[PDB]
């Protein structure tokens, strides 16, 4: 396999008017999303809905949270379902997601690209690289690496053959995603099950619509029932209930730290009543930051650095949210950022392809965000210089904003906010290593980030210092936008167990090998 | 790229050279005690916690004098492990692989009579349990994990224009506690073994039943050029490793094999701990079963009682691997059973140090023991338990125990789903009409899956039962006995309460002690 190509949606292109038809179709639209338990379509009396971020008045679905007792039917009735879907040979399973990904790439593409737009705020072109070519390349790699995982096979030597069985996990997998990105859901939900596993999806709340529309081409895609359980729910009555159950034998999650935490911590306290010790696979986000050396190529600083921070508001585990920048360069740098952060158009991301990006996901990013811009509003080492503005009226619009910090380990240094806010570091050139050092120390946080630099001497150094302050690493290249086979993502330290989806790797989380060993002559 | 095979056993006949060294060590060690240090980085650490290992089959011989770390040396031995990290780390993959390779060979030749012979002294092992053990298989884990090491390098991802993709196979940040059993001088060296391998540093707290092989271990590695630092050899009191080890903020993995409760515990002080910790710790955990052989009535007679008999008795029943419950359908056990008692009286329980004829010899310390004479005066008392041959058992020189086959009439009883690590075979005899709802009986008797054998010449019923047992064992043999696995033939490990499942023996193991970092490098200006 390959990967999808990115289209690009210039004027008067076939899949340009597609989307803009699909985009029309939706615009007054809401979803009535059940659960889905099998093939039985479930209503609950908890009726939640999801708001099109740039336009809140504008309810995109209507949904329901799944209570304990469905909780619990769902995960009977895909045990039921499990042995002979674990029995199935790996290339069978994988036609399903080989013929999903045919459906996102062709008739549905305009489908997924627009619920992804108008449910979660994204732009064309974000929508583009998320629910088409991201989804899709999980989808096609993670087959051909589960495939090639079968010719993985031991050494036989007469009178005796060996085999690897690349069994799924023996009980159910709870599959917890975030709303920032389409792909991420269908890989959590997606990979286990190509493995043979079982699945409770519960997607996160502000990406039902386009959550939904990936659940239902899985299961046109030939996806037997009782293989994925869509069951949208409260947060923590989900991992309470999925952590209550004998049969958990893993937990696919992404999001924040404390929520993975909390996770970990029930497992552990259930041991005693699970069947075996379930797996738990989480990416956490990240502090992630852009190093500037005064050998940079300036322009590249500045578009990568804009593109990485501000890109879907900034709200991406890989954006970068702190630059560090050497003093000679600074007046460049700072001129560049400010002028070109006027240009940046803030809007409704259907009705205006120029927008740049939109509003944030949701009232409480929102809150959360307005209380770093009031803080940089306070604190004394905090200047903003660019941005600051922000309005609910309409959609949960925050303008991006770009800050100056004094002191290299302010909070706002520190701490994921998960919005378009830039803060910026000055440091002397003569202390470049130990501003290097600052890099590695500062945060909790080991995901993303970027050098940029045109002295290989210094690219080498970079490099070693801060091995382990990135799990994807970047020389000359923005912190964002890893692409599946190409850059596998994950990290350590407080960003998870970096499994690092993307890679050959990843699925060995979801199988438990077994090995035969048949002897043909008398012992 | 590199070539490996596996490491031949030898036969030791009479005459041959590897017999007469290996007996040259045994005198050697007849009459010694080692006093056996703690070692961080260099330095030779005694602290006033000083313990004993005794031979199992002789307690009056203490072969090694030992002592427990304290936790302020177990905390120096981390500090200095961290700060010997980043360079390990940085080193080629190849040059890392170099000293396991060296160490490989040493075992392979000239310290193979010494390995085996403390194996043999100070484990309890028969010379071929020894040579199976202490040679074959751990010279096995580092020949092949070297291997998958130097070819993971080469599992690199996609590069387009105008950017060059690389993975670098980074250790993991922090310090691996390897916590390792007494029942296989190989697995204490694959446990601390393959991290340190994959740039990791390593707290190795032996099994303090093992301690005499254990150091042999350590000090091969060392002279074969691993460098200070890199694996601290820090035997200590359990409890007290593991609240140490817990509570560090550099913990990054704990890699354990032994029972049940002690990683459940681990895993719960990780658990509680984690707001403390740099990254998230791995834990990889190996826990042994209550394994199985299930006899269809097309078996081979001769087949099952031979395999059935080596996999009970072999080392005393305590492996992991060993069969404990024998399943038999009612048409052929008249034969098996005739079989099985005569076979069973020309077994010899002694000295293997004296006796190369020895079967196996005393179970490896006091508590064993203690906890053994319990289920056989369990077998004495139950309703349902009948003791069909051995029985016996005799403290007085060694914890010696007679190999004993009980048969059941309760396939639910609490001995056909209590792993008891000792000579102890219980048989169910089951309906051959039956033979359906039996083995779903032996899916869901046990919390196990570790190993277990179907005997059958039928094709149709080996697919059956292949099928059925699917979780019932990780490791599964057709024909064959549920103990012996070899390196790179048979990966071993279960799942349900037999741990994590994470194939040391494959090449997929050492991905759990490295945390891949990938570099894009873009050679264009960006637009
Ligand atoms: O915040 P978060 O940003 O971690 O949310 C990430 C995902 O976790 C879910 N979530 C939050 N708390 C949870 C819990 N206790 N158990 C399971 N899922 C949970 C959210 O609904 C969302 O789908
Ligand atoms: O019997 P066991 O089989 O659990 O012992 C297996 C290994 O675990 C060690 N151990 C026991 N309790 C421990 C603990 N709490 N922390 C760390 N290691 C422990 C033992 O000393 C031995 O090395
Ligand atoms: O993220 C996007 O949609 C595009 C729009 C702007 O040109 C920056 N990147
Ligand atoms: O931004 C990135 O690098 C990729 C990784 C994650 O799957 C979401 N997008
Ligand atoms: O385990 C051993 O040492 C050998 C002894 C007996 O012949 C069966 N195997
Ligand atoms: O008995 C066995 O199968 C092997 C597995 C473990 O390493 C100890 N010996």
């Amino acid at each position: 396999v390959a990967n999808e190509p990115i289209l690009a949606f210039s004027q008067g292109s076939p899949e340009r008017d597609a989307l803009q038809k699909a985009l029309k179709d939706l615009k007054g639209q809401t979803e009535a999303i059940p659960c889905v338990v099998g093939d039985e379509e479930v209503w609950t009396s908890d009726i939640q809905y999801q708001l099109s971020p740039f336009n809140h008045a504008h309810k995109v679905a209507k949904f329901c949270y799944a209570d304990k007792a469905l909780l619990n039917r769902a995960i009977d009735a895909a045990l039921a379902a499990r042995k002979e879907w674990d029995l199935k040979p790996m290339a069978d399973r994988a036609q399903v997601f080989l013929k999903a990904a045919d459906m996102l790439s062709g008739p549905r593409r305009a489908e997924v690209l627009a619920k992804t737009m108008v449910g979660q705020g994204k732009t064309v072109i974000q929508a583009e690289i998320d629910a088409a070519a991201e989804l899709i390349d999980f989808f096609r790699f993670n087959a051909k690496f589960a495939v090639e995982l079968e010719g993985e096979q031991p050494i036989s030597v007469p009178p005796s053959t060996n085999h690897t069985v690349y069994r799924g996990l023996e009980g159910f997998v709870a599959a917890i995603s975030p709303f920032n990105f389409t792909a991420i859901g269908g890989n959590l939900a997606g990979a286990p099950a190509l493995m043979g596993n079982v699945v409770l999806w519960k997607p996160s709340d502000t990406a039902m619509l386009a959550s939904y529309a990936v659940y239902r081409i899985l299961r046109e895609a030939g996806l037997p029932p009782n293989i994925i359980q869509f069951v949208p729910a409260d947060g923590p009555t989900f991992g309470d209930t999925v952590t209550s159950s004998e049969h958990l034998c893993g937990i696919n999650f992404t999001g924040s730290v404390p929520t993975f935490k909390h996770l970990w911590r029930q497992v552990a306290q259930n041991l005693d009543r699970f069947r075996t010790f379930p797996r738990l696979a989480g990416e956490c986000g990240g502090k992630n930051f852009h190093f500037v050396h005064s050998s940079a190529d300036v322009d590249s600083v500045v578009s990568g650095t804009l593109r990485s921070a501000f890109e879907y508001g900034g709200q991406k585990c890989s954006a970068c949210s702190r630059l560090y920048v050497p003093k000679s360069l600074w007046p460049q740098i700072k001129g560049r950022l400010l002028e070109e952060h006027s240009r940046i158009k803030v809007g409704d991301p259907a009705e205006d392809f120029g927008t740049f990006f939109s509003a944030v996901i949701d009232a409480k990013a929102f809150a959360r965000i307005k209380k770093w811009l009031e803080h940089a509003r306070s604190s004394p080492s905090l200047s903003i210089l660019a941005g600051g503005q922000c309005n609910e009226s309409v959609g949960y619009y925050v303008e991006p904003c770009i800050i100056e910090s004094k002191d290299p380990q302010e909070p706002i240094m520190k701490e994921e906010i998960f919005g378009p806010v830039l803060t910026v570091y000055v440091y002397p050139d003569d202390k470049y290593r130990e501003t290097l050092k600052l890099v590695d120390s500062t945060t909790s946080y080991g995901l993303t980030g970027a050098v940029f630099a045109q002295d290989k001497a210094i690219v080498q150094e970079a490099t070693r210092m801060l091995r382990n302050a990135a799990g994807n690493f970047y020389i000359n290249d923005k912190s964002t936008g890893s692409v599946v086979g190409q850059q596998p993502f994950g990290g350590a330290r407080a960003s998870g167990t970096n499994d690092k989806p993307g890679g050959p790797h990843y699925i060995l989380r979801w199988t438990s090998p077994q090995v035969i060993k048949e002897t043909h002559k008398p012992l």
